[PDB]
């Protein structure tokens, strides 16, 4: 049984702890799981092998001479700018939205945090997994999303999103 404390844990959860949660907190450039050049929260650089091309995009990013080291405060404005492009992406999509609009809040979080990974191109293809979320085939989706070569490549940055499809909880996100 839910204690009070576990039935508040819905509410500290939302779109930007999900993803703070699945991309990590770096200010040092890195490489991914896939060894993209990335920063901050999940922000990828670029797909360039030369580190000089990802420093270069993050002082564009940030707006100053960063030699590949940001703040927290830079972070999390760069992760908002993130999420914002990644909702707008869905919103402006004749595919992703009306799937979009589907969802209850917790699958909607799922979706964004989906396109916020792969971009929106990479989303809209989905074409089985879209449908199967329009008819609330919760399993189904999950099985299918869990073929992607977006999960088989880096499962343990995936996984969660797609507990969530499955789940439309935060379960996945509890006890880390």
């Amino acid at each position: 049984i839910p204690t009070t404390e576990n039935l508040y844990f819905q509410g500290s959860m939302n779109i930007f702890e999900m993803l703070r949660i699945d991309e990590g907190l770096r200010l040092k450039i890195y490489k991914d799981c896939e060894g993209y050049y990335t920063i901050g929260i999940g922000h990828l650089l670029t797909k360039s092998p030369d580190l000089n091309a990802a420093k270069s995009e993050l002082d564009k990013a940030i707006g100053r001479n960063c030699n590949g080291v940001i703040t927290k405060d830079e972070a999390e404005k760069l992760f908002n700018q993130d999420v914002d492009a990644a909702v707008r992406g869905i919103l402006r999509n004749a595919k992703l939205k009306p799937v979009y609009d589907s969802l209850d809040a917790v699958r909607r979080c799922a979706a964004i945090n989906h396109v916020f990974q792969m971009g929106v191109t990479g989303v809209a293809g989905f074409t089985n997994v879209l449908r199967m979320l329009q008819q609330k085939r919760w399993d189904e989706a999950a099985v299918n999303l869990a073929k992607s070569r977006w999960y088989n490549q880096c499962p343990d940055r995936a996984k969660r999103v797609i507990t969530t499809f499955r789940t439309g909880t935060w379960d996945a996100y509890k006890n880390l």
